């Protein structure tokens, strides 16, 4: 009816959700889960998700936990499976009396299911405890489950006073080092990178993560040779891209939004998906909503002006992280964002100011649509 | 040879710096100075300049110390007056036997003056103790008294992506009313606020301080009516503006820095600099220099891009102060500063992110020259 154990079950809670973290450069296109198994006060068995198709945060702590698992409690940061051999089986099979589950499954017609099987067969269960952190833990894949959105980070760089290129189109370093290096961290957590063909044929990227440019910090949690590539997506309305540019090149996959297929032999990794018409363009929202058919998470956005703008009107961004260098290019110099048909103040599209930081000799402004 | 009351002398000090910063909106043209009178481990005086005209920050702490100054120790943040009654025979004839400043005097011809007198008759006299803090707390004055050239404030306001207008011209609250008190407190402690006739023009603004905008940590120090206007001056090279604008129809004086002398009726609080021609323009570097003479220490440049970009070419710019809105207005939209000429990358001027903060819903960010 009431307990007074509330400050252990959230220390162990915690826990859990910092063992679920580890598995945030990799798990995609699955969940960040860990599980804590506490037995008699003293953890027997702790586990996170580290890769689709290897076990789930409760079997790795079960594994751990062993016969200790008898009489235990578990705290796992998201409900256990019902049907996917299950976790609630496994669960109950080890002798579990009590299950804390931070959140359930987000998925509408499975929600609760877990719980009760446990339940049913006797396991004390509750569901709740910092509900807020699990969530925040899975952003952009909860946001994908709910709304069939991927989550959209849209990233800037620019000048001082706005400004991406000269008049002349240099662009060689408005951002320092520790900005790019920035950019690889939070590349490396995203599902998917997606660009332009604009993009592409003007600066022939690779847009793929270099574990060379990754802070101690992340190097610690990321061995170099469990690296992910995400997914490099690439928007071609007319198929400009060449089967010799540097991304389709690059370890990992690369998939191209057509308008039509192309006719070109192009390398295993790259593939197509075709996306319907809207006026004379590939129509973005219909992209977006087979990207997330396709069950892609969080998507980290390098393109243009164009494309930033194109988004933006299309309401695609979740969030903007910007990159200001402290220079001044000039009013001559090119924007940050192409937006049409924009002449009115109050259309303009409007944020909030989240997170402001140093990064090197620049800053990083991290915003939402507000 | 060597004392053991060192955290004593920084703790009193520090208290005659906290006095000094009291003065700061308005002791225009003298520097903020404040003085601490310690006898036998008590404070017997203490004061701090308020106003031009008004007594020295030395003779308040004498007229409270009265007859406990015998045997005292004064702290003052800058060394006191050689031949102003100076404040070194007012020390001395108070019956101090010790004297700390935090600084010598600025002018190099008078530097060390008042010490040595001090010395002469007596008194042990030392300098140096937070000498970095005091000047800091007159950094605009020291600059102008060993340049020649006001310490100049340039403010700028825009979007996310460095608008300050739509192409239509609207620019109708970019940025937050916080954005807008906050510059009020940061105008109130200039002392000369600048302007070009275009703004005038275009805007007719007053440019004066409204004590009503004022956060409640300024308005304990600032009682009303003790408000000081800013002087207010108008680079206008072709005497464009007219009479009937608001900015001289404020209370305190207008400048206007003119090419020829204007041929109409002014109010009385309006003066005339007459600046010499740099090609077609009124020369800037001799203004700043002309306005150093006539002691203006400090100036805060509301303006548009043409002149923002003017003074930040001839190099007269010493810190940005840079309000960003998070609303995007798109590349169709007016920049932030004109800068004829620049083309390469490396021409472009080039700062360092000191200080970033929020301001409502408002980020502000200031900049040096670095
Ligand atoms: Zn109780
Ligand atoms: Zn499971
Ligand atoms: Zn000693
Ligand atoms: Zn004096």
């Amino acid at each position: 009816h009431h307990h007074h154990h509330h400050m252990q079950d959230e220390m162990y809670m915690a826990r859990a959700l910092k063992l679920a973290a580890r598995g945030r450069f990799t798990t995609h296109p699955n969940p960040n889960v860990g599980c804590v198994i506490v037995k008699d006060g003293e953890i027997v068995g702790e586990g996170f998700h580290y890769r689709a198709g290897e076990p789930h945060a409760e079997v790795h702590a079960l594994r751990m936990a062993g016969d200790k698992a008898k009489g235990a409690t578990a705290y796992v940061t998201l409900e256990p499976c019902s049907h996917h051999p299950p976790c609630c089986d496994a669960l109950i099979a080890a002798g579990v009396a009590r299950v804390v589950a931070a959140m359930q499954d987000p998925n509408p017609q499975v929600a609760g299911r877990g719980l009760y099987r446990l339940q049913q067969a006797g396991i004390d269960v509750s569901h709740g405890l910092m509900m807020n952190e699990a969530e925040a833990l899975n952003k952009g894949f909860l946001k994908r489950m709910r709304t069939g959105f991927p989550w959209i980070q849209l990233k800037m760089g620019a000048s001082l006073d706005g400004r991406t290129a000269m008049a002349s189109g240099e662009s060689q370093w408005i951002t320092s080092p520790q900005a790019r290096r920035d950019v690889q961290r939070l590349r490396a957590q995203s599902h998917a990178i997606l660009t332009s063909s604009a993009t592409v044929l003007a600066d022939d990227p690779a847009l793929t993560v270099r574990w060379q440019e990754l802070s101690a910090d992340t190097q610690a949690l990321y061995p170099q040779e469990n690296l992910r590539q995400p997914l490099r997506i690439v928007i071609d309305s007319q198929n400009r891209v060449t089967p010799e540019h540097r991304i389709i090149q690059q370890q990992g996959e690369t998939l191209f939004a057509r308008t039509h297929a192309d006719e070109r032999a192009w390398p295993d990794n790259v593939r197509t998906l075709l996306v319907p018409e809207h006026n004379g363009h590939l129509d973005l929202v219909l992209l977006m909503m087979q990207l997330g058919k396709q069950q892609v998470n969080s998507i980290w956005v390098e393109a243009g002006p164009t494309l930033a703008g194109a988004l933006l009107q299309a309401g695609l961004v979740d969030e903007l992280i910007v990159y200001i260098a402290p220079k001044l290019l000039g009013s001559d110099a090119r924007g940050l964002c192409a937006l049409p048909g924009l002449e009115k103040l109050s259309q303009a599209p409007h944020f909030k100011f989240n997170e402001i930081r140093q990064v090197g000799p620049d800053v990083c402004l991290h915003l939402t649509t507000a």
